[PDB]
């Protein structure tokens, strides 16, 4: 029942807005899922930063990289939206210090950088998703021309299932030992761009770690995070929506209406 009818208000939802919502949603506690438009593909957007980070954790752990590791670019001409590149573009940065500038303000210089330096681009960036069994996850372009969000082309997308359950696998699975875990999900907790989609959708006392994606072209905006409640199970949840027209803006109260009635459904 109780999925039925979110997926019923859902499907107003999107009517509402003129729009496309995918949702999946985890309860990591009992195994129950809710699914809308989940194995539909919709634009990653900047949201793939937050599996980047994690990617570097990972060479990290096979100690292939050192977090600590000071990363210079100091005569590189910062892409757009590098508010904390830009501020230590004379003195460099650790690679860790990057990786979460990458993931908390959504730092384009820090991304293309790593994925120029250390992840091995796109085609890196997709090779480590599918190193954690995600086949539906694929990066084609660098930052911003990822962001085009043009309907019905596949560059750049995912599901919100394959979105989810690569969430899960990295922030509570075993792919990153239980130290490079406990980094990664801090990561997560500390992002300052999604104050207005996941996290305003659950009450205060719960802690919620996420990473939002927002095309900037037709109202294509997204937002996954993984919820720990009180007294309760984390759970996971995966939105990503797009507008019909190319000067449609995004709706952050869409996403955090579409996450409200996801939680309620595998509850």
């Amino acid at each position: 029942n109780k999925s039925d009818a979110a997926a019923k208000q859902i499907k107003k939802l999107e009517e509402d807005f003129d729009g496309r919502i995918g949702v999946f949603a985890i309860d990591t506690g009992s195994g129950n899922t809710f699914g809308y438009r989940s194995d539909e593909r919709f634009p990653l957007c900047s949201s793939f930063k937050g599996f980047l980070a994690a990617a570097v954790l990972e060479r990290v752990q096979q100690k292939k990289l050192d977090i600590n590791q000071k990363v210079k670019y100091e005569s590189r001409d910062l892409e757009y939206h590098s508010p904390i590149t830009t501020k230590y573009k004379g003195s460099g940065m650790t690679l860790g210090d990057m990786a979460s500038a990458a993931l908390q303000y959504s730092d384009n210089g820090a991304t293309n950088i790593i994925m120029e330096r250390f992840l091995g681009g796109p085609e890196g960036m997709t090779k480590f998703m599918r190193s954690i069994g995600d086949n539906e996850f694929r990066l084609d372009r660098w930052e911003l021309e990822l962001n085009t969000a043009i309907p019905g082309d596949k560059r750049d997308t995912s599901t919100p299932k394959a979105v989810a359950n690569s969430l899960n696998k990295l922030a509570l699975g075993n792919v990153l030992n239980a130290k490079v875990k406990a980094i990664y999900q801090n990561w997560l907790k500390g992002n300052t761009t999604g104050d207005a989609r996941i996290r305003a959708s659950v009450p205060a006392d719960w802690v919620v770690g996420d990473k939002t994606g927002s095309c900037g072209a037709y109202g294509t905006a997204n937002d996954y995070a993984v919820i720990w409640p009180k007294n309760r199970a984390p759970l996971i949840v995966s939105i990503y929506t797009t507008r019909k027209s190319k000067d449609d803006k995004h709706s952050d109260k869409t996403i955090a209406e579409a996450s409200r009635i996801a939680i309620q459904a595998i509850d």
